[PDB]
């Protein structure tokens, strides 16, 4: 009946989306999915609406501010963002667990108007490997690099407020773990009870 | 530093023993296993295989203890594993059933529920609820002290 | 030199189509591949010829029907939609394995004129979980559930007709049990005396 | 209800016995288990009645040979060894895969008596690998390892008799093939059917 | 600091390139990657550069091949393909793996100017099975088979050269033997000191 | 064709349990432990041979005279060494052989056997160093003090060798002594060996 919200966290580096996206890959829609951005900003080649993101205008963006639909939102870099609360409810109420990939800002405020909600942080396995991934191609000034580099101690540092922590070091062993956490919340009294109400019947 | 107790509770016929055996043969004893707050302080963690008496007795002195109950994958199959050999008198097979009957009426008193159709399913099930314990942010932040550091500054 | 022809038929909501693509994905061209269909209608964004469908006429399609280029065949919401003969049995001459995904009334008639050919049956875990699956995304009225519904337990009734049965609880689970049956398959002495004959020559020198 | 009986035959240095403990290992009495052979020769240390073998007397055998409760006998370097009937049939009543180790002749014996029976033969990946492995520790003479790749060759030629076969090169992947074939089997509607009657009624 | 640049070769029908790619499908970008090539062709759709190709004029082209700017090239159906030197040390140096697929003609160039770089050769289980793979489709020519069978005997002449040999029986054994040799010089003490440096001093404190 | 392995650990890596544990899924034409010789004596159930090849005090010099061993020394009281007749026979029956010692009969044996390969086994940071050494956690602080030094010694000829595992998780561990062996395997030099048979086919 009711799925549960995962809240996923982590600095540039930690290979956080990369995860996700590789855990999808894997299980059917009935069973997994990932949370769906609203945002403003125009789609990109490829995107559609409804998949990559919610397209919206400007204007719908304020009416949901307003009407307080939203769970969280942002502006970054001209456009506004926010995952709406129907959306993340209606996919719940299926029996279906939610992935929503967020800073520790949005955050606290998902964990706050929706306590049942369960969340995980990604950590890279040293200081140096982070640096070494930050500077992706190798070719960025040392002025961008720092910039990107505190914004990521930044992050980091809300990591204790996380319920699982997951290190990052050897990619396969990190998405078992996040497999991990996902099979043993399903194995939670909870929803044994539900999944296999018939058996536990004929049993008793 | 901090080990975690788990209660293990099962009828006859689910293969809770059998499991935490199986689960002790790949995994080395400073990891899983007065007697049993001296290991867990050694950061070790403890099985301890019991009936739901022993459970609520332990659920007490023990908040802390997590408890895992495994169930047959039908009345059928349980029926056929009770009969183990089939060499029994059909009335010694239904004590056998009853008593087991009256452990699984207690399993909603318990944290974790596996039920033991392919042993190899239910192995990994049982190894998966270990791992995911140990990924717990209170355990982490144990564990990865030294590296949390360097990271922050 | 031969292989195999498999027809997997199911219920929405038993991941029978999904299954057999997560199949494809891990398994080459030589090894393991999926019918394609002709059909008569429209290819969207994305659909090719060969790849997606065999895209035809309605007249190159009336043809083929005279001349029973065909294996199974019908109408659907408006075209033509037939699985042809010719291009099954290219493929498992090349010793390539074939998955030919089907509801049970194409299952006999394949049954029928292909006597060797083995078939696949999924089936959801229990009711609760199948009426759940087949709700989707939650947004459709309770009488086009039924109907859905209905629709299922018709087809799970011709279950019994089939050589394998999968119950698809875990979809990863489900996926080795359809693997499993491959490589066992292959595993028998007809497959397994042709695919080592050079090295059974030696043994018994 | 019903199980399967899985003769398995190979020439020695296939892996066959080795194979056939591994599998035992990790899965449960209730599904699959070894035969357990009568015999009239002496019992070892650390050999038991019931586990390692049926050790019964001269006589007892006879009389059992006598009235055909045997699936198979012969007489090697002094004493008799059987598969009793009853102690297979028994063990396959209750649901159990039974695993019976032997020879090319017991084979055909069994086929005969048992034509639902499954057999599997396992061959080396090479003639210098079974060379190799004949030889074992090393120590032995060239007329001594003739005459026993001798036997190979002789047992090897009766492998178009068996329904699946396995070349066992890497040991792993040759467990995995017989852990396969297991698996396969248990998926037929014969068996499938049977074990979830619960379920198939509650669909329809 | 420093990634390995591992040199695969392979006659057609071993599955050289379905196994490269598979290996890139559960990889992350800054474990390991694919060689780049640059090429004057024309950059159809999707096909971004930088990621796909390094598209340039035939003018570009025609400069880096004077001043040795190249690490092997050809002409191929009309335009010009080759792999830089520039764009592999680019990548090491980030201490990312690079996967390059080329003949033994182009392998014994680069194990020549090539610091870090190991050699995979990648052979079918059989004669048989390399013939049946290479009949594709089965509708060829037994001449135009012919041809591309005593191509493949040509490359496989080579194999000795070569530090790794994977023969490619069923197709992911032969992916977790690749993924084998990866994680196994990952673990090389030459590495491991780099990338467990803050650890290694803990230790020794 | 073989190949020797030599495993160094300081104690708390897991040394002993990792090559037991490999041991254990892998057969005798294979994969097989060192048995090492000794002038002590013969406990129960311990059989020369299998155990240790225990020798004379004077068979043992006769055999430090002649160099035929391949490590030695002192250990509370008797002597203990590597035997490299043992160990010749063994590698060239095309077995793998792991040999289980400290640093100092690593180099004894990196010069008499500079074709065998050396693996390293670390814990994964010192505190989870300690907390192993700490066995049950019934020491006196002392005793514990003059272990995490011993570690520590033995810790710093690390580089000294060819692989490094770092055992955090075990299954983890034993997946990369798993990987060691068989990526060693996949060389061009016992693959021309394996599969000489095919090579001859292709190139026909």
């Amino acid at each position: 009946a009711q799925g549960t919200l995962y809240i996923v966290s982590a600095p540039s580096g930690a290979g956080k989306s990369s995860l996700i996206q590789a855990l999808l890959k894997t299980q059917p829609l009935y069973d997994t999915q990932v949370s769906v951005s609203h945002t403003t900003r125009q789609p990109r080649p490829g995107e559609v609406h409804g998949e990559h993101y919610f397209f919206v205008n400007h204007d719908e963006f304020k009416e949901m501010i307003s009407r307080d639909a939203f769970l969280e939102h942002a502006e970054v870099f001209g456009n506004y963002y926010g995952t709406s609360r129907e959306a993340i409810e209606q996919v719940l109420a299926t029996g279906v667990d939610v992935f929503l990939d967020i800073d520790w800002q949005g955050a606290q405020q998902i964990r706050q108007k929706m306590p049942h909600a369960r969340s995980i942080f990604i950590l890279p396995p040293s200081k140096i490997e982070l640096d070494r991934r930050l500077r992706g191609r190798g070719q960025d000034s040392e002025e961008v690099i720092a910039k990107r580099m505190a914004q990521a101690v930044a992050e980091m540092s809300h990591y204790a407020e996380y319920d699982y922590l997951i290190v990052n070091d050897d990619f396969d062993t990190a998405l078992t773990d996040l497999k991990t956490i996902i099979r043993a919340e399903r194995l939670r009294m909870s929803r044994q009870k539900q999944r296999h109400d018939a058996l536990i019947s004929k049993l008793l």
